């Protein structure tokens, strides 16, 4: 996250953790006791998803659980076009609890509007060069369908929907990567990609346009 903050500990208690051996990968956002979801570029043949955290301490963290799974379904079109369709569900080795610090978030109803101000959290890379300790916050405004396809052509895919790109560099970065994207309490994205390095003036972000797969999500859940 760059030009971001210390997010309240636990504001965004649906935020969700992949890990790898010993460092940390990319965000998730639980939606659904036994479902967490994220970027389909993060795929791996099993995870560690980390939940209720502020810091990546499990120890620091009284009210946390590093569950463990392996079942992850990446969406049938993703990379087609390139970089397109870019989410995946990853199902949970156990249901989870419904505390204060863990809850599972609905996903946005309908699409995203431009000027919307919403909000995006994560661990990855500060605005200067490093990793922060606790997760970070910023917020980011939807950009109009039009100057998002324009400035991404021919990559732009109706997947997909930019945010960001203000002169407040305010923007997402490599390892926020799943992270949620929220607006009016919603989810309406992931973090997804964007051109680099991150937080250029006129280049806003592009996320997961949930809207578009919230049959499929249900569909997938569902079976
Ligand atoms: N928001 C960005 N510029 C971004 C998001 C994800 C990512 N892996 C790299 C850069
Ligand atoms: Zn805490």
């Amino acid at each position: 996250i760059i030009n971001g903050e210390d997010c309240s500990p636990h504001s965004q208690p649906w935020q969700a953790a992949l890990v790898m051996e010993n460092e940390l990968f990319c965000s998730g956002v639980l939606v659904h006791p036994q479902w967490v979801l994220s970027a389909a570029h993060c795929f791996q043949n099993s995870y560690t998803i980390g939940l209720g955290l502020h810091s990546l301490e499990a120890d620091q963290e009284p009210g946390s659980q590093m569950v463990e799974a392996s079942l992850s379904v990446r969406h049938p079109e993703y990379n087609r076009p390139l970089l397109a369709n870019d989410l995946m569900l990853i199902k949970l080795d156990e249901s989870v609890s419904e505390s204060d610090t863990i809850r599972s978030i609905s996903i946005a109803s309908q699409c995203p509007t431009a000027g919307n101000s919403c909000l995006v959290s994560g661990w990855g890379l500060l605005a200067n060069g490093r990793m922060p300790t606790v997760l970070q916050c910023v917020n980011v405004s939807v950009v109009s369908e039009e100057v998002c396809s324009k400035l991404y052509d021919p990559l732009y895919h109706p997947s997909m929907f930019c945010a960001g790109g203000g002169q407040d560099q305010k923007d997402s970065c490599n390892g926020d990567s799943g992270g949620p994207l929220i607006c009016n309490g919603y989810l309406q994205g992931l973090v997804s990609f964007g051109k680099a390095p991150c937080g250029q003036v006129g280049v806003p972000g592009v996320y997961t346009n949930l809207c578009k797969f919230t049959e499929w999500i249900e569909k997938t859940v569902q079976a």
